[PDB]
C-alpha cells in the first residue's frame, strides 16, 4: 500500500471525515473500525477524538487497500494518517472503535488493528469499561 496526500475539509465523527482528495471533496469512511454514532455512548468522545487529530495534523494522508475504494454510499475507503499516526489505529488503541467491517481484500492493517483492540481491552477502555 501506499500513502497519498489529502486536505482537510471538515471533521464529521468518528470514523468519518470529509478530505480534498486528487482536488476534489469526498467523504472517508475510515477502514475496519466501527465508531459509536454521536448520538450512542462514547460516541461524542469518538468525535472529538477524530477530530483533534485531524484538525491537528499538519499533513493528512490516505492509504488505500488493495480492494474497493468507494462504499455503496460513494465513500472513500481508506486507512487515514495525521502526521503520519494512524487514525484507524488510534481509535482503536483508545477503545474509541472496535474492529469491524472486516472484508476481504481490504484488510491490509487487520492484525495491526486487531493488536491494538487487544491491549484497549485489557486495559478496559472507553468501551471496554
Ligand atoms: C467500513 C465499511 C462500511 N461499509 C458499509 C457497511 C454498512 O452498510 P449498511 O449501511 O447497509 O449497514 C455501512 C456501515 O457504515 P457506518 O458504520 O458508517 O454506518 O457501510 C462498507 O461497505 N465497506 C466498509 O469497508
Ligand atoms: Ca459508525
Amino acid at each position: 500500500l501506499h500513502k497519498e496526500p489529502a486536505t482537510l475539509i471538515k471533521a464529521i465523527d468518528g470514523d468519518t471525515v470529509k478530505l480534498m482528495y486528487k482536488g476534489q471533496p469526498m467523504t472517508f469512511r475510515a477502514l475496519l473500525v466501527d465508531t459509536p454514532e454521536f448520538n450512542e455512548k462514547y460516541g461524542p468522545e469518538a468525535s472529538a477524538f477524530t477530530k483533534k487529530m485531524v484538525e491537528n495534523a499538519k499533513k493528512i494522508e490516505v492509504e488505500f487497500d488493495k480492494g474497493q475504494r468507494t462504499d455503496k454510499y460513494g465513500r472513500g475507503l481508506a486507512y487515514i494518517y495525521a502526521d503520519g499516526k494512524m487514525v484507524n489505529e488510534a481509535l482503536v488503541r483508545q477503545g474509541l472503535a472496535k474492529v469491524a467491517y472486516v472484508y476481504k481484500g481490504n484488510n491490509t492493517h487487520e492484525q495491526l488493528l486487531r493488536k491494538a483492540e487487544a491491549q484497549a481491552k485489557k486495559e478496559k477502555l472507553n468501551i471496554w469499561s
